[PDB]
């Protein structure tokens, strides 16, 4: 029961970093994963099944609060509960990050951190399937320069990828629009239309998740060591600067054991596990901590805060006929949205920020302090208005039949929420809180990419494939209705988009960071974050992409840090 590092959370993030530290053969690793195989789980493998595993044992149904800001509802957080956690149940969709965004990652005080020093990592992580000249002809493409070959996560187009008329049709009104196909999104500048690929074994067809990437094909190495069915409950540290001994375990049957790390343990149990975890060891808010029955270990009160998440929604129209193709993204920056009521919103958003960052301090209770809060919110809107990055994306596909079907979020709103213990007893509901729709641009720039949606589908020349919208609809909302309309439609209806970060954020402690530049959390010698919970913003694309790179990253550092 003693090993070199134990990795808690056998998922996208976990997995990477047991896998490149168990090229070491001298080195030994423990996995703790609180699900099992989904190897052989029929709504995991069908390359075609998103959406299939949505409420079932593999799905941890994490519940938030009542979301006052929106429709006062609790609203699910979705994630993985298997070897491979929530790439498991994703919907495999392969996008990475603006060049600029993880750019500001260094601004703020992380050195180190920028698109070019994450590139390679995402290299690493990836073995591309070269597209066939049918999927060239449906509109599959790629930068050569951009994407790896030999890496252990498979990407690629499914074999059953087609041109038809709907991602034709919507390719060229999207040109005629001023938004550009562009070959690859994945090589830092995001805008544009693409048929964007998937993490897929294309020679299987199957999904590519991270067990079947990076555990599966390694899984016979002898210093490799998986304890599946077993829940982290806390750490456990030595008898200062705080030196995690182990970590605490429940297994199957309710005993509740050790196990001993001689190097380091890793968190890794997602965005809204891992600060649970840090704080159920006492690393955290101690006012919170004693509260909840812990003894404080660590003073380190952002653990659980900086919480951000993204909202989505979703809108339909009917063709006159069937509607066929590839399914396609779009990544419109604000005047692609906006047209010409862009100054008129960067106006008002601009008015607006410091009143955001004032509002954010009361969520921590002042733990984060509003200078730095206006500072990161100064940042982001730099991307938004200086650099252009996307505001939304928008998928487009085929919803069967004459169904059309979109599905779209905005990329960057600007409330925080928090996560925190609701009790010391570790299988207690956390108190999740991502205050969607707590600030005007959040809603108003959804509200502007759903009429953006509405007039895409009455534009040249889709609009000769589209009998009408359905959802909304007309009806239900006209087109001489007031924005609010819109707004109040959208919070009725909205979903998370499961894309939380921020949660044990990488940013310098003084201005409220949980982990370090190498991931290691503050006040200890030994422990790491490596998990969306360590983006300290939102990225503009799908979270696997990047999650992959920066635990790539993260394995190196860890392997350094060990000479
Ligand atoms: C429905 C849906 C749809 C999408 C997406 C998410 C969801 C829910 N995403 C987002 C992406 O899939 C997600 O952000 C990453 O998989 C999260 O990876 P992490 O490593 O942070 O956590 P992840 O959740 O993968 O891993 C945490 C692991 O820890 C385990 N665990 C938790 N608590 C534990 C404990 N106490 N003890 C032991 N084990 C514990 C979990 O069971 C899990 O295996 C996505 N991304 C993308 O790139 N493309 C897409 O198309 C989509 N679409």
């Amino acid at each position: 029961t003693t090993y070199d590092y134990i990795v808690v959370g056998g998922g996208t993030s976990g997995l990477v970093v047991a896998n490149r530290l168990s090229e070491n053969p001298d080195v030994s690793v423990l996995l703790l994963e609180a699900g099992a195989s989904v190897f052989n789980n029929p709504d995991v493998t069908n390359a075609n099944g998103y959406g299939l595993a949505f409420g079932s044992a593999i799905d941890w149904q994490y519940q938030s609060i009542n979301q006052s800001y929106a429709g006062g509802k609790q609203q699910v957080l979705r994630a993985g509960k298997a070897l491979g956690g929530t790439s498991t149940i994703n919907g495999m969709a392969y996008t990475r990050a603006e060049d600029v965004q993880i750019d500001v990652w260094q601004k703020l005080g992380n050195e180190g951190w920028t698109w070019k020093d994450l590139l390679p990592y995402y290299l690493k992580s990836e073995n591309l399937t070269a597209p066939t000249s049918s999927q060239v002809a449906a509109g599959a493409a790629y930068n050569p320069a951009v994407n790896g070959k030999e890496g252990p996560l498979k990407v690629g187009w499914s074999g059953s990828l087609a041109s038809g008329n709907l991602s034709v049709a919507l390719n060229r009104t999207f040109q005629a629009a001023g938004v550009p196909w562009v070959e690859d999104v994945n090589g830092g500048k995001m805008r544009g239309f693409n048929i964007y690929p998937s993490t897929l074994d294309v020679d299987l067809n199957v999904r590519e998740d991270a067990a079947r990437a990076y555990y599966f094909p390694y899984d016979d190495r002898k210093n490799l060591h998986l304890l599946e069915n077993t829940t982290a409950n806390r750490l456990f540290w030595k008898n200062e600067e705080a030196i995690a001994d182990g970590v605490e375990i429940t297994s199957a049957d309710g005993k509740v054991t050790r196990v001993h790390a001689k190097k380091e343990v890793i968190i890794s149990a997602g965005a809204l596990r891992s600060p649970l975890i840090l704080e159920l060891s006492g690393v955290g808010n101690p006012t919170i901590l004693k509260k909840n029955n812990i003894t404080p270990r660590v003073d380190l009160p952002t653990v659980g805060e900086n919480l951000q998440d993204q909202f989505n929604n979703g809108m339909a129209g009917e063709g006159y006929g069937v509607l066929a193709g590839a399914s396609t993204v779009t990544y419109p920056s604000i005047s692609d949205v906006f047209g010409n009521e862009t100054d008129s919103i960067v106006a008002s958003l601009r008015s607006q920020l410091s009143d955001y960052a004032a509002a954010t301090v009361k969520v921590s209770n002042g733990h984060m302090k509003q200078e730095d809060l206006e500072r990161l919110y100064q940042l982001q809107f730099d991307l938004i208005v200086k650099d252009k990055v996307p505001i939304a994306e928008i998928l487009f596909h085929p919803g069967g039949g004459n169904a059309v079907s979109s599905e779209f979020w905005g990329l960057l709103p600007f409330a925080r929420g928090n996560i925190h213990i609701s009790s010391n007893d570790p299988t207690a509901p956390a108190a999740i809180n991502p205050n969607y729709f707590m600030f005007e641009w959040d809603g108003k720039s959804q509200a502007g990419i759903a009429k953006y949606i509405r007039k895409i589908l009455r534009s040249a020349p889709l609009n000769k494939l589209i009998a009408k919208e359905t959802k909304p609809g007309l009806s239900e909302i006209p087109a001489t209705a007031a924005d609010e309309k819109w707004v109040e439609w959208l919070k009725a209806n909205y979903r998370s988009n499961f894309h939380p970060v921020g949660t044990a954020a990488m940013m310098p402690r003084s201005i409220g960071g949980v982990v370090d530049n190498r991931l290691r959390v503050y006040g200890t010698s030994n422990v790491r974050v490596v998990d969306a919970s360590v983006l300290p913003f939102q990225v503009c694309g799908h979270l696997v992409s990047t999650l992959y790179a920066v635990a790539e990253r993260a394995s190196d550092l860890i392997k350094e840090d060990a000479k």
